[PDB]
């Protein structure tokens, strides 16, 4: 299924077309039935007065067939809490993805009345219920999307970004939703390479026995015991006399059996989906190298499978991680907090990055601190927490912040014998989600220095069976203005 | 130990004797202490006054010494309710294998007062109490078993069948109380060619990647963990001209250990007798094919060891199955589905079978449904229903109904990304044990345009520590009709 | 919200109205967009065309929105499963039971297409989705409801018992949805006595230490730590000269806290629910003796509640039953069967009944044996075994079998010190759900010489947040042949 | 024991005088061994070469002995991150709380070294480890105890004011660590009331059945079932023409089994500390009126014990709340919510109160979103949360934001039957914490037209086997603007 963002309606293909109709109630009010609207429109309503009187009826939001199969309005809300965002595109999400279109469908025409704030997060809404990802062997159609978006400022280079942004998010979903018998850490390697060669990267493999000979004990002895062999990529966009130096790390667990500490029989199912944070910040990367970015970019994807076996991760083993620092395991299942040591702390030293993120679907505590539409942020810079909460806000991947104390919370992670443990698997003072990242944060001074943010987004990045795509949205809007895109500057 | 099974009282072999008499109260009373009884049992009743006191004292049912250690009488209950079967021959096994015999006995001597209706199941129950099984370094006595039937239809030739019968039972549970160190995947495909020769087979086996590359993503899948590899071993006996083409295949789970989504300290102990399905047919088709089967009839035993390792089947994991259509495994430990989705649908496409049975240990919620004598029984055919009761109550292997409604109850296998998941983690609308039925039948149309009959025999399979050796009395049964044997016929 | 059955399609009453068009895919088909149907879809649908070319597209069954907000058509399937009912009925349920009608919506119309045999089962379908109960403090409406039933050979006398059965149905989901803070067992006495008014009823009403002194042991102990006392309630149809006796018997446990056994922080919500036999016997019988019943007829409700203080039973506690029988309580939580065994002996003994029914909420495993829309039907006849599960398929009240056999299974409540227990907490040989049906069977000689059937309808009795209202349509067509009804006869 | 805030070094009594000097490493270094201090520390410090001598080895923080018995030295950190306070005030309770003083010491003297914005959190955190309850039958010891700060800017007005805040600090965790066989509902009320007395507050106490007739349906369905009754307690301190009109809404539940769906062995213990946020409010309540506040305040004191009797509340059970809306209660353990839903809305309702907090040990979630030293606080109020964590870095009572979306969350707490649930016991999208406190602020429009603020204090309220004395602190310097003290003002 292909999904192009277009400045405007216009006519689509020939063949069956499905039409559905999306605004806030307050917009839906003023849009006279007239001109190219009418013209897609009056297939499903009648007239003018008609659609008047339907725009009337319906309450405050929803979704309304408008025909028997083929065509829905979705009213989104204009009211909104001060912890969502106010471009309600949460609810875009939650009237769309149950619609099903009739097997013989060809196209689906979106009419999108949004206002300019709320184009991205409406878009990204939209393409995320097109899910690539299926292995039914019968009943597969592929559709010409078309997203029409009616704003007067919108431009036709954003149109551009919003049909690449729409992949990204896509893609990430994608990667989320194949299974690891599928995608292998040899096959999350090849995706990522792909969009290094796409972007004209400089490309960086360190992948098995190299890893420990390069002294990443995190990310190696996580993934010794993986049916393929644990990996670091990193793709690196290099501007000369850039004044910022940014790394996107992403937790790239293909799969999480959990270790030698194994999930249980219902905790283990959806462990395809821990490299969510990998696939959405390569997506990102990609949807921010596409256009012009002016910075210093790195993406660096901490690629493993944590599996069982004689040579796995055993609670008491204790490794040096690339930082020379030592880590008493007590937690296999705390592993992505591991492999993410190595990546930032790589980002600081290898590439000298002053900018670090890092995203991962690490704790399912997180849920209990930020929910599971918000993603858990901890930084050392406060301006960088609140600008990334505005981030969430303006691209419908919401951010919320979590405490920053490693004064507090860091002596949970107290350890006889080495540096620290990784875990703590009894009462701690920090909320567990916290303390995650401070082990992360541990390997580089807590982000002394720098401009360290760690985000956990393990509830987010999925909602039922499905991966959302979060991430290039957020940081699209977040770097956006180092993007050569109108509506991002 | 051997165990014959004779039409008449007979003398036995030198040596020190255990008398066992078994009887039905009513039966007992009309026996005359005279004769060739007489002989037999005045070592241990004085005479005829003393025999009718006794029979006149004893209850309705139970077991009475006649002696301080050589001998037994047993008396089976002539009442019965509509769900047991009126043989009632689970009361002999119930009296007869607490049973002990002196270290020194050499021949133990059964005197079996049986109307014909009970003969059959009467001696099987008697042949379940010669365990073939032991490792013991001390103590280990071979016996010579003659099982004497006194009843005026049973003819020279039904004495071959049920000495027979007795063989293919007491090797059931051999096979099954074999611990799985030593009965391996090989080793069980070993047996199964043993059998395979003695019967003049043809005979297939599919071992190892030549069943990835043939496309037996199921039985492949699941026991590519194993320490041995998978197997799919076909015995055919093909009857030009046959009526009938039947396949009996079986699940041979040599050990279970769950797999990933591994079973618990408690739950994987008795897991050596997950095979029991296999065992069961392939004893079944033993005990037929030696007596003039008429119509063509095969064992497809499909045989793996569900075991631990990085290259595990992994919950989330889609493998395309024989029939062409996708799983997605949720459940590692619903692994017997899997590989009889495969054996089902190579006896429909290849070996063009028009009657399946699959027979399984395949859930612990199979006796929540049908109890632990009777297995559990789902078909798409009402008349095979009714038969197959009928063929449990006659031969003592209890079968009970379970519903069958693919149309209600197949939408708790529902996924969104392949064809359909192996289980349910949550509440489903169906029983448990037919759904997991039904993810077999889904691979062949749920039975359309055949016979399909799945019998789950999880419980019933085993009392306490040992095999009940279930199987090759119902379809001796059941498919009787099809041999030469008198009392089959 | 009131709910009429009407036998053809006619004009409802002025105000907003909601349309409705329900029918099996091939009558649908049929249908001739012309007349009293035209008149009434043609609001929605355009004409005959529009209506034909919409049938073809949709699919075998769903549900298919015909405007925005007011008017939907349900397809139900054609093909059926045998072990489902060929009625389809409870896919109405499942495609209307969503559906919402706008906040000034005055009538609801359904124009019911329906064959002579399905007409009942779509008709309560239809029924059960029109929830009485609410505590809601805003948003309450009050429909008026027209079920027009389109079918040549429907009565007018047929559409007043539909209507009654209609209520009957509702009535049962009520006192089900009812919290027990206010349907106590004081206020289900009250709901039962107006029933027992309204039918003319012979009322019996046994309450608190009335029950200790006439030796109602189980329906005092279980109910004596309720904050309202237990009390037992037969309502008598007595027929002078009838052929035959039935009783109704109902588990009316307003609330079950597990008594000092007591059930878990997820187990205990729902419990309101366990009074559903109760409701569905009560509503069965004022349904059945609106209608000319020729039987003498008795509903005996047996109504506690099972809490917890220093003075309510506790495991090891023996008691004595109305039957004389003694019963170690080892198991508080199995209060249903005790409750049952008093009511079912009461039946026997007191009210001469000849065929003796209970109904009843009873265990967790019922859901294992015959999934969640059958209930779990053991009987000592055969014959009665056959006619409800007929009557479960023409009522789409689904029943099942389970197995019969106190010889086999009886012995897992045996007792060291008491006649037997009520539960067994380790392995047992029968199913569960058999097992606590036998504890009630026990103390009338598991029906020797009389006809007794028990039915475990724990999860057929709801669906989501909502009972069903099962009980009424199933005994209708069972019992309805001793009607006037001619749609029962 | 005593407890006297004196501003400036002076002597103690007569009497063995343990001595504890307090100070942040920066501040001790420029102290001069001269005048009264050198006075006071010479007995265990030599002179002042040695005490610089001393200072030059400690390290940046900790706590070192100058005797074997009777004397301290406590280095309070000079840094801090950002999500701490900067006074590092629970650094000095780490240190001090192990300090035993010998038996037959009379006097502890405190030299407090302190800048002015460390004071009040410094003194507090020393006030808290003089724990006023125990039961000991022997070893009872009574202290005279002087802090004496040393501080320039401190004002003898302001060692008064530290002198009732300590006492409010050491009473409200007096009443935390009382056992509830001692402080019952009843002896609760009389605290309230003995303040109310001292305050000159206008007392209102509403209890048992008054609570129920005057339509309290939250605090007296809670508490019905405790062993004494429900009460409502209002301390009202009117000024008439005051702009603002503060309401402080405290869970008193004196004791919490869980109610019916009870709490389990281990998670019992502690259950007498689930009035602290009552206690909290009625001594932040005492200190803000002792020193002239110029603004209308109530405390508003829910006070009941959850308790398991045949009339306690029930999962399902439906109660109307003081708003008149319906809760179905599916969470008795939920129970804090319920009470405090009518402490609030009776705040705005009947008090007229604009600014409404609420405190209350709420959830065991809330550990996990701002862990064990911080107050999870949810408003929607945005600069009344930025006030809050501000007052919380200046007292030492450190305060943490949760997520304020009702749109996003209440959702969370959908009744199919009633106006909403008061928990959710499976997933839910908020966090569990913020979820909770959604249902108080449910039944006030969320705050809509005033500020509310909940405060969850479970973590933070206790130490060890200790209550902390939180609420005190943190309201006197949020509130302490209205007050005549001059280091609030
Ligand atoms: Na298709
Ligand atoms: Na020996
Ligand atoms: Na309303
Ligand atoms: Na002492
Ligand atoms: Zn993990
Ligand atoms: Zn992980
Ligand atoms: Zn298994
Ligand atoms: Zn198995
Ligand atoms: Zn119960
Ligand atoms: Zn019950
Ligand atoms: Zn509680
Ligand atoms: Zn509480």
């Amino acid at each position: 299924t292909q999904v192009l963002v277009r400045n405007g309606i216009q006519a689509v293909g020939d063949g069956l077309t499905s039409l559905i109709i999306v605004g806030k109630k307050s917009v839906l009010k003023n849009v006279t039935f007239e001109g190219k609207f009418k013209e897609v429109a009056q297939k499903f309503v009648t007239d003018g007065d008609s659609w008047n009187s339907m725009i009337s009826r319906i309450p405050a939001s929803g979704r309304h067939p408008l025909h028997y199969e083929l065509a829905h309005l979705i009213t989104v809300p204009d009211a909104s809490s001060r912890g969502n965002t106010p471009t309600n595109a949460h609810s875009i999400y939650k009237e769309l993805k149950p619609i099903n279109y009739p097997e013989d469908t060809k196209n689906v025409h979106f009419v999108l009345f949004a206002e300019y704030p709320d184009v991205l997060s409406h878009v990204a809404a939209i393409a995320r219920t097109f899910c690539k990802f299926s292995m039914k062997t019968s009943g597969i159609r592929e559709l010409n999307v078309n997203i029409d978006v009616v704003c007067d400022k919108l431009t036709n280079e954003d149109a551009v970004f919003l049909t690449d942004l729409s992949e990204s998010v896509r893609e990430t979903a994608r990667l989320i939703d194949t299974p690891a018998n599928i995608l292998t850490t040899d096959a999350l390697v090849d995706e990522a390479v792909k969009v290094g060669n796409a972007t004209g990267s400089k490309i960086t493999v360190i992948r098995g026995e190299e890893l420990l000979k390069a002294g990443f004990g995190g990310i190696y002895h996580v993934g010794k015991a993986g049916p393929t062999p644990p990996a670091f990529v990193v793709l690196s966009h290099e501007v000369p006399g850039s004044t910022e130096h940014i790394a996107l790390v992403g937790k790239g667990v293909v799969y999480d059996t959990g270790g030698l500490q194994i999930k249980t029989k219902t905790g283990m199912p959806n462990m395809k989906r821990d490299m969510g944070g990998a696939a959405g910040m390569l997506e990102a990367y990609s949807a921010l190298v596409k256009h012009g970015f002016s910075q210093t970019l790195h993406a660096c994807l901490c690629i493993v499978e944590n599996n069982v076996s004689p040579i796995a991760n055993k609670p008491d083993d204790i490794i040096k991680m690339l930082s020379g620092k030592t880590v008493e395991i007590n937690n296999t299942d705390a592993e992505g907090r591991l492999i993410l040591a190595d990546g930032v702390f790589y980002a600081k030293e290898t590439l000298k990055a002053t900018t670090i993120f890092d995203m991962a679907t690490l704790t399912g505590a997180q849920a209990w601190l930020s929910g599971r539409l918000h993603g858990a942020a901890m930084t050392n810079d406060e301006q960088l927490e609140n600008e990334i909460i505005k981030a969430g806000k303006a691209s419908g991947d919401l951010v919320a912040p979590m405490l920053f104390a490693p004064d507090l919370f860091f002596g949970d992670l107290k350890s006889s014998i080495a540096d620290m443990k990784n875990s703590n698997l009894g009462k701690m003072d920090g909320p567990p989600s916290a303390v995650a990242g401070l082990l992360i944060g541990a390997h580089i001074g807590f982000g002394e220095g720098l401009r360290w943010l760690h985000l956990d987004i393990a509830a987010p990045a999925e909602v039922g069976d499905r991966g959302t795509g979060y991430g290039p949205a957020l940081f699209s809007t977040l770097l956006g203005k180092y993007t050569s895109v109108p509506m991002l500057k």
